[PDB]
């Protein structure tokens, strides 16, 4: 059954890891990136997957698919599908009651099931692993949200099957994060997983006893993440540009997009420095925009969004019939949990308790999946 491989198949980014020689290694892709966009693009001559797809998304938005994870295993008439469709730039249609994405490809209209799109992403993940390891990869553990039903889980396994992976197990994302931190080895333990990515927020409370995990509650917001925090910065800096150079970029989609790109990077910088520099040449009518933004102003622009993440924590606890003091371990998952203010708010809510954060939060799910793949093949 091959080398031990774990895959975090994410709504907008994916990550792959291997357990080798006693430890997990997260595998960088051919551009050196340790996470890979869950994006597939169709052009006049080819299908692009991963960074290559995401890199051309602004130039080919109606034929570049992402968020297939929000469709997989659902019916077309499902409320979440009909709501999500209103904000994607690509078309979603029905075939036998199932959703399919519709694109132009080589000058013709084609439709693809969500499991087909997701298989294309898994194939890229398999290739990334084979480049790193040599030889062929045979098996994988793939992760899903704890709230996924059996249809959703089976369609994810079908994506793997189409790729040519033996799917050893589909396990829950919060369970994978707990495994990564060895929390099953460290009596009953109540564990809270706080998973704030680019586009989704999931809080899960698990119990672990004698190596067995039970999900006790879930909560969150399916359309909250890093993109929302960036947009607050975009509005702010667009106003600054208008104040300083008397030009309104609002109506110009290229200029807004370029400012958003710059803001996304600045936000990353603000997780480890107290200021960040924006440097955009010819933003609008030949006018450059060079400026700086402090962590303090970033936190202030997002005050509601950051404090608001405690509400799903409170709700998960209520549904689990737990007091906050009965949580033994808190685990951070998702790139947005690097934000100092979000850590501080969570730590204070939990009366100063230290958070599990030593594994890159973008990687912890894949890490745990790779550990579980090892156990199942008998490589550990």
């Amino acid at each position: 059954r091959g080398p031990a491989i774990g895959i975090d198949l994410g709504t907008t980014y994916s990550c792959v890891g291997v357990f080798q020689h006693g430890k997990v290694e997260i595998i960088a892709n051919d551009q050196g990136n340790r996470t890979t966009p869950s994006y597939v693009a169709f052009t006049d001559t080819e299908r692009l997957i991963g960074d290559a797809a995401k890199n051309q998304v602004a130039m080919n938005p109606t034929n570049t698919i992402f968020d297939a994870k929000r469709l997989i295993g659902r019916k077309f008439e499902d409320a979440t599908v009909q709501s999500d469709m209103k904000h994607w730039p690509f078309r979603v249609v029905s075939e036998g009651g199932k959703p399919k994405v519709q694109v132009e490809y080589k000058g013709e209209t084609k439709t693809f099931f969500p499991e087909e799109i997701s298989s294309m992403v898994l194939t890229k993940m398999k290739e990334i692993a084979e480049a790193y390891l040599g030889g062929k990869v045979h098996s994988a553990v793939i992760t899903v949200p704890a709230y996924f039903n059996d249809s959703q889980r089976q369609a994810t396994k079908d994506a793997g099957t189409i790729t040519g992976l033996n799917v050893l197990r589909i396990i829950n994302e919060p369970t994978a994060a707990a495994i990564a931190y060895g929390l099953d080895k460290k009596g009953e333990k109540n564990v809270l997983i706080f998973d704030l990515g680019g586009g989704t927020f999931d809080v899960s409370i698990l119990t672990i006893e004698d190596g067995i995990f039970e999900v006790k509650s879930t909560a969150g917001d399916t359309h909250l993440g890093g993109e929302d925090f960036d947009n607050r910065m975009v509005s702010h800096l667009a106003e600054e540009f208008k104040r300083k150079h008397k030009k309104d970029i609002g109506p110009n989609k290229r200029a807004v997009r370029r400012l958003r790109t710059a803001c996304e990077r600045a936000k990353r910088t603000l997780s480890s420095s107290t200021q960040a520099s924006i440097e955009i040449d010819s933003l609008y009518e030949g006018v450059d925009f060079y400026t700086s933004i402090t962590r303090a102003r970033f936190e202030e622009l997002n005050a509601d969004l950051f404090r608001g993440t405690l509400e799903p924590v409170e709700k998960a606890l209520r549904d689990a019939k737990l007091d906050k003091g009965q949580i033994q371990e808190i685990v951070l998952v998702g790139g947005s949990t690097r934000i100092p203010k979000i850590q501080k708010l969570l730590q204070d809510f939990f009366n100063g308790k230290e958070l599990n954060k030593s594994i890159n939060p973008d990687e912890a799910v894949a890490y745990g999946a790779a550990v579980q793949a090892a156990i199942l093949i008998g490589d550990k």
